[PDB]
């Protein structure tokens, strides 16, 4: 698909067993989502955007599915105000910026 | 062009005569750049982020160059990690998100 960038870009995700809307998100390194239950191992991590820092679960080799779109990749679990799908999931979709 | 997302998407942006380096962020609604001056009258905002909120100053109809495409538009100045291209200013030069 080709989405405007008149409105912010959300889209639905499926993800653990679970629907969510996230933002597809170019300036973001990785994907960030809000509190959920994720199985196999983590390691705790810092990151940092507007504000300061955030201390967030990482998950590694998570299957989601966006758009129709299967991918696999990190994901951060946190206290993030809004779920947000970062680079490292929007090049697994082919996803790029055209102008 | 047609940017890819397996590194930042960071483009050369002219502002004020000075080029700098600036990130294409599609999660980001407004354009925020680090401290600089600019001409005119500012207004206050609070814009919000991953790690809470900062103070920034507004300016409006500030003229800026995208990657060699010309805007004029809305620029916040403050205390951003790093230099940020959002929505209002990348509708302007004719971006999409494609997949
Ligand atoms: C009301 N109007 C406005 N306008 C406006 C404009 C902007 C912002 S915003 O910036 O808060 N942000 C909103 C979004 C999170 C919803 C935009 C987002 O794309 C930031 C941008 C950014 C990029 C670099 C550093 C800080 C911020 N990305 C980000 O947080 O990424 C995190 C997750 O991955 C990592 O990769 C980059 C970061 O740091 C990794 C390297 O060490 C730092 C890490 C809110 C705004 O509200
Ligand atoms: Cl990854
Ligand atoms: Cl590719
Ligand atoms: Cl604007």
């Amino acid at each position: 698909p080709q989405i405007t960038l008149w409105q912010r870009p959300l889209v639905t995700i499926k993800i653990g067993g679970q629907l969510k809307e996230a933002l597809l998100d170019t300036g973001a390194d990785d994907t960030v989502l809000e509190e959920m239950s994720l199985p196999g191992r983590w390691k705790p991590k810092m990151i940092g955007g507007i504000g300061g820092f955030i201390k967030v679960r990482q998950y590694d080799q998570i299957p989601i599915e966006i758009c129709g779109h299967k991918a696999i990749g990190t994901v951060l679990v946190g206290p993030t105000p809004t779920n947000v799908i970062g680079r490292n999931l929007l090049t697994q979709i082919g996803c790029t910026l055209n102008f």
